[PDB]
């Protein structure tokens, strides 16, 4: 099982930065939408649904400290959860070689410069396990980072 960000190099595990464009100006209590399907894609390294991969997002995934007061929601594979995640999400199953954009969207409600360019706004923990043998479990963390400043007069 592997993933990439913006069509980049393969990722087997670990923490990866995910840069996203945010609305440069928002008024309280305006809502920000972050479509991560436009950045993160994953695939089965064998294909043919031989050793199918099973992916879910993990309890504890949340906004990044400085934004710990923010309210939000996390859409994942046909279900919309409250964010930060208080439970593990449903399982998405991957068995094709062709990259699958993650069906993943983050809805943010903030509670001058609100968010800094280069600032981690959220950390999404993703868990993988396959079908054959032990399934070779692996952990991914997607550090969502803003490409631009977000202000709020
Ligand atoms: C061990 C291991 O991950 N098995 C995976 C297997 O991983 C690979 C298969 C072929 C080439 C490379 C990898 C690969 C990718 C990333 C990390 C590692 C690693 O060493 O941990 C291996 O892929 C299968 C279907 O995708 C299952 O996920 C199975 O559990």
């Amino acid at each position: 099982f592997s993933c990439n960000v913006d069509g980049g190099s393969s990722i087997g595990a670990g923490t990866t930065s995910v840069y996203v464009n945010l609305d440069p100006v928002i008024q309280p209590g305006q809502n920000l939408v972050v479509d991560l399907s436009q950045h993160i894609s994953c695939w089965n390294d064998y294909g043919g649904w031989y050793d199918t991969d099973h992916i879910n997002l993990v309890q504890g995934s949340a906004f990044a400290g400085s934004l710990q007061s923010y309210k939000g929601s996390l859409y994942w594979n046909n279900v919309t959860y409250p964010f930060p995640l208080t439970t593990n999400t449903n399982v998405l199953d991957i068995g094709d070689k062709t990259p699958m954009p993650l069906p993943l969207k983050l809805y943010i409600t903030p509670v001058g410069v609100v968010i800094k360019a280069g600032e981690v706004i959220a950390r999404i923990h993703m868990y993988k396990i396959a079908t054959l043998g032990s399934g070779n479990p692996r952990n991914f963390t997607w550090n969502i980072i803003s490409n631009n400043s977000v202000v709020m007069p």
